[PDB]
């Protein structure tokens, strides 16, 4: 399990696709993609505990203060677009800190209300 | 991972929520829920390899004759509703036969077009 993908959707205009790649167990996770429809500026970007979208982003639960799921912020430009490119060694695509089957969420405000989310699935 | 859930959606009216529960990692998986918007009769019900819905159900790829993700059929009644209740000892919510982060699909034809799908996520 070295690749994953998430389709972000919400009740507003936020939309995006986020890819994850992890070539080696324990090794870093590359996280990259693009999100549009945001207000200009910083937005919280987190993996939440449950891949449960039966009630939208609300059923995703709490963060998977500092949590393993706190990826930090994405940045939207004046056009409302955030190009994402992160390396993170705290999340994983295997083992205990595995984020597969969990939910990725983009928040209304900056890290240090849930605008869009999707369940993180295994990719080819 | 002892519980999972999947929200099924497509381009047409097929929609529903499927729950999974596995008390013990060796034991069977209970699968239950409801899907509406189906033509009366049998429809193929399968877990496909990738939890990738960037291109709708198409990107979910192949079945995860007999494959591990081949759950059988669901039956829609005369109102187009399939009430699902099954116990499956082939799939799992952990291990090599894990379906978390893969895609559940309901099909136009019976197992003997992908009408809706969703990525299977960890549930509380
Ligand atoms: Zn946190
Ligand atoms: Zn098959």
């Amino acid at each position: 399990a070295t690749k994953a993908v998430c389709v972000l959707k919400g009740d507003g205009p936020v939309q995006g696709i986020i890819n994850f790649e992890q070539k080696e167990s324990n090794g870093p996770v590359k996280v990259w993609g693009s999100i549009k429809g945001l207000t200009e500026g910083l937005h919280g970007f987190r993996v939440h505990e449950f891949g449960d979208n039966t009630a939208g982003c609300t059923s995703a639960g709490p963060h998977f203060e500092r949590h393993v799921g706190d990826l930090g912020n994405v940045t939207a430009d004046k056009d409302g677009v955030a190009d994402v490119s992160i390396e993170d060694s705290v999340i994983s695509l295997s083992g205990d800190h595995c984020i597969i089957g969990r939910t990725l969420v983009v928040h209304e405000k900056a890290d240090d209300s849930r605008l869009a989310c999707g369940v993180i699935g295994i990719a080819q």
